């Protein structure tokens, strides 16, 4: 049962703003979505300090990158309090305005495009190492759902019957571009990671897939 909603228009023009830039740097991506997975888990880390009980769904608290080399998918999942199915039609699509209109004024200016966490809207880094993404997310007392965006006009959200059970929080698949498959890759996401993200509250978990010899 698939729900179809539209961009704001401006969402989409920042999606296709940043799913065609020429930047440099574009592994600042994984800092600005480490951000917010680190900023997600400090708010169920709040709720817990008056309730304990509602660490109960996935008591573990991390970060955790999955590099998917069969689909050209790098995953990246905390365990933080999640969102429900109405919070990603308007967290995601439907609200942001604010800074996305200040950011596009700023990199007119000649901001570095490595700023744009600066007005709250990292998450859209994602498109500059990925043409399509899924988040997939479980809050508390409610249901898991995907929600599917192509950097287009419309983006889908729809109750999840197809992944691993999050037990409580939220996971990206980036669809990785064809020139971006570095990030795949143990050693190029060890670096990122330690260059970019060395304060951060949580355990940052690489999930490595080796062969036995
Ligand atoms: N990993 C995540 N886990 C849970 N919620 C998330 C995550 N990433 C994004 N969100 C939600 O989606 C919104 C979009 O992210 P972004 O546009 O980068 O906003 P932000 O205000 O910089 N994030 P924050 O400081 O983490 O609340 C956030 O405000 C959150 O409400």
């Amino acid at each position: 049962k698939v729900e179809t909603h539209e961009f704001t228009a401006e969402i989409s023009q920042l999606m296709s703003l940043i799913i065609n830039t020429v930047y440099s740097n574009k592994e600042i991506f994984l800092r600005e979505l480490i951000s917010n997975a680190s900023d997600a888990l400090d708010k169920i880390r709040y709720q817990a300090l008056s309730d304990p009980s509602q660490l109960e769904s996935e008591p573990e608290l991390f970060i955790r990158i999955i590099p998917q080399k069969d689909q050209k998918v790098l995953e990246i999942r905390d365990s933080g309090i999640g969102m429900t199915k109405a919070d990603l039609v308007n967290n995601l699509g439907t609200i942001a305005k604010s800074g996305t209109k200040s950011f596009m004024e700023a990199l007119s200016a000649g901001a570095d495009v490595s700023m744009i966490g600066q007005f709250g809207v990292g998450f859209y880094s994602l498109f500059l190492v990925a043409d399509h993404v899924q988040v997939i997310s479980k809050h508390n007392d409610d249901e898991q759902y995907v929600w599917e965006s192509n950097a287009g006009g419309k983006f889908t959200v729809t109750l999840d019957e197809t992944n691993e059970r999050l037990g409580r929080g939220t996971m990206l698949r980036l669809f990785l571009k064809e020139d971006q498959l570095e990030y795949l890759e143990e050693k190029r996401i060890k670096e990122v990671v330690k260059k970019h993200s060395e304060f951060v509250a949580y355990p940052i978990q690489l999930v490595v897939t080796k062969e036995v010899e």
